[PDB]
């Protein structure tokens, strides 16, 4: 990795664009005014990309050669990068202050600030905008996952009277559906801030290396079938595939995809009749989890439950909701996003089915179908010092008041009613509010404050 | 990187689910049912993740320890992975056949096939599905970028009579807007299959390392301002910022964001009057490129062009379209996706503005706002050998005929009219459609066939 090659091209040319005699460039990140966001992921970026000796003679030469060809001009700040190498042994003279990871903050608040600690590196602040703005992705996955947990918690509490097993109700199926191996790890780790069920193995090693848990692992899974393990038996031997699979995993929960040919037939005739004796004998700790994987997600879930309800002993829980026997559950793992998740749990409640009956698997909806636009994650310069005088800077486009940025030195505070407020123009310097909630997390090439994944999960807890 | 930890969790348990005495598992990839797709990105995955010694005793032990905790049980195939290490020195006994990279193929055709070369490794074929299915991402970026080039080519031809500078008309602004550094490189490289303009520097090194070009670089950029380089001068010194920037880059094209406070005022009064003398003196090789960055993308482009048309000398080209002087252009770099790109060029044509006047910058729309669902990229088992007998395997869900998969051994052929056809059930073995278009690209840990980035670009060319 070469940080000199880890920026938008045009940032290579910005050192010649700032006002002459500029000694400080101070910038901030916010999720411009999903009412609240989970701050997560910056510690990964600080450690993997920004800390320690990030500048070498070889990296400067490599960047110089690439940019000469890329621009067809010599515009690269070789002097500026050589200065950091000589004066700081390649360590970045930047100070980053951030809200603690896992913190749940309303939209339009300062989440982190960045500034150069040496007047000579005024240009460095926004050089690293590209890399830091990528924190939008773990913030957005964590936020969107937590919003799904709110929906699940609400319906599980209403239909059962408690939240038991809530952290296993939304499983990450997104490994194949993301854009890269790196994204897989980051995205899966952000989902694990709220849940404990994952198939995206990449997430485990990222948490282990960059965050850490008291438990050996932050996420868990169970044995499960795929179409290849069912269909490999041949179209006429679907029952043989099912029988073999539930017998191989007779003492642990087992998920079995049942829609290869006819989901409704598999539920009613194969599970419901032919193999019913292998299901009703299963432990409460080892249910069969039937998995539909096609059709309208709500219509399929309801029809599967109505079929199962007629083949298996259903009880009525203390809330008046229908409950399958404990050796039998359903996981809907196709077409799940925050919208369909809501439609399904509402549909189940209307048909008097407890949410204890179901779990959800989500791939693209959980880890890929997200953009920087969802939370309006934005990094902007708010303060500069030029000729020894600090000036409060901002943008305010005539056609879009929503794109107006904050002015001056910023600080995040608790209000008297316990809410949040971002103080602009250095007004945090007046001791009118409590202590600033932003802490120095990075300074002059060193990570100065870190959080465990356990601390992050506690911070991200729901009120319920 | 550890390939034993680079799969969906449930795939760890599949070796115990296939029929006993299974010696071959053969699977394929297609973009089920954007009528044609650019095949790109597999060579990156083959080299970075699949080739050479990918299994070590340490990797087996690391996977065993992780899975024991992740499943709360011993389900990991230690014996199977140790076999590959001992017999093949950790080289994968897999054979992958693929259509050449850059090839433009209609939907619903076999793009690549995977199968084990050792009967003992029947479980390996689908172990690597997760890693290979991630090729959906470079395929989708390349396809979506090429569809935008079709729109640009059509309107540029119609309004100017030629395609000059077409490959610089859609610039990649997506570095900050993607989910990771790895995704940035992959996505930027896929855009460069069709265009030559990029700010996502990560793309350059990926192409250099995995594909290669005759030219020193596959992509190019020009100096450009950002809001921080304008706003740092203070709200009352926007003219001073603009003057400094165009003077610093007086001999190369320069892009200048002009919407910090009032885009229309900046065009009419600042560029159009106060600084007009610094613009009209510019070389044809060094235009000022005015950049709006907010408001309705079409309304803003049209209004900016009407303002500029009244302040600067406009000509009528040979097609009857309005053309700004050669030292002045516009780039729309906000809210650009395939839909808005179409709306803008159509809007310009209706108001008699040549597409030579404009270029587009696209970030999230080009590299992030995409999913595996857009082209229905899918990997499925189509053929297995059990007890020495080959059987044609497929799925066919009752509620979704679109999810029906292909049967048996597959082959890709040219039809008599020069179109494409995927032959199923080993029917390619009959010499009726001639030679199979898929080539062995990977075999037993080695890449057996590769393409340069130059070969890929030629293959991906538009007919026009
Ligand atoms: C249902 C209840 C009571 O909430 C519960 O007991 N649990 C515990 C068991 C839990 C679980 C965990 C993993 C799986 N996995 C699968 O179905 N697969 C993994 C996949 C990965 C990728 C993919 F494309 C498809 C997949 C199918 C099922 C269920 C749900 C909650
Ligand atoms: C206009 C015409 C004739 O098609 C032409 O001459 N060319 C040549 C010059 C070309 C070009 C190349 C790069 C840039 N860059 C920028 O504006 N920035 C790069 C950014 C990256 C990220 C971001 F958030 C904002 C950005 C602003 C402008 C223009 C357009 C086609």
């Amino acid at each position: 990795f070469n940080i000199l090659l880890a920026t938008d091209s045009y940032k290579v040319t910005h050192y010649k664009q700032y006002p002459p005699n500029t000694s400080k460039v101070y910038s901030y990140f916010e999720c411009r005014e999903y009412e609240e966001t989970v701050f997560y992921g910056l510690q990964y970026i600080l450690n993997k990309y920004l800390k320690g000796k990030v500048v070498t003679k070889e990296k400067i030469q490599e960047a110089k050669d690439v940019y000469k060809e890329h621009f067809q001009d010599d515009v690269f700040n070789e002097k500026g990068w050589n200065y950091i190498l000589e004066k700081y042994d390649g360590h970045l003279p930047i100070e980053i202050k951030a809200v603690p990871e896992g913190f749940v903050i309303p939209r339009g608040n300062v989440l982190f600030t960045v500034e150069n600690t040496d007047p000579e590196c005024y240009w460095l602040t926004n050089w690293i905008e590209t890399i830091l703005v990528q924190s939008w992705y773990p913030i957005t996955v964590a936020t969107n996952s937590r919003e799904q947990k709110k929906i699940l918690a609400k319906y599980l509490l209403e239909t059962s009277g408690n939240l038991d097993g809530l952290e296993y109700k939304l499983h990450d199926f997104g490994y194949r559906g993301v854009s890269s191996q790196e994204t897989a790890g980051i995205g899966a780790s952000a989902h694990l801030v709220n849940f404990k069920g994952t198939d995206t193995v990449a997430g485990l090693a990222l948490i282990k290396k960059y965050y850490g848990t008291k438990d050996p692992v932050p996420g868990y899974s169970v044995p499960a079938a795929e179409h290849s393990t069912i269909t490999a038996w041949g179209k006429d031997h679907e029952k043989d595939a099912f029988e073999h699979i539930v017998t191989q995993f007779s003492s642990v929960p087992v998920s079995v995809v049942s829609d290869s040919y006819d989901i409704y037939n598999a539920c009613e005739k194969i599970w419901g009749e032919d193999l019913r004796h292998l299901i009703v004998s299963r432990s409460t700790q080892a249910p069969l989890i039937i998995r539909p994987d096609s059709g309208n997600p709500l219509d399929t879930v309801l029809k599967v439950l109505e079929i199962l309800g007629k083949k298996f002993p259903v009880t009525e829980n203390s809330k008046g909701y229908k409950l399958l026997p404990p050796y039998l559950r359903v996981i809907q793992g196709d077409g799940v996003d925050i919208n369909t998740l809501q439609e399904i749990v509402e549909g189940m409640k209307q048909k008097m089915w407890s949410i204890e009956n179901i779990a959800f698997g989500s791939g693209g909806g959980l880890l890929q179908k997200l953009t920087r636009d969802l939370l309006n994650c934005s990094f902007k310069c708010s303060y500069v010092v030029t000729n020894g005088l600090g000036i409060n800077v901002f943008k305010d486009p005539v056609a879009d008041p929503n794109k107006r940025s904050k002015k001056g030195r910023l600080s995040l505070h608790r209000t008297p009613a316990g809410n949040f407020v971002t103080l602009e123009e250095g007004k945090g310097d007046l001791e009118e509010y409590g202590q600033d909630l932003l802490h120095t997390v990075f300074k002059n090439g060193k990570v100065t404050k870190s959080y465990s994944f356990d601390e992050i999960r506690k911070n991200a807890q729901l009120n319920i």
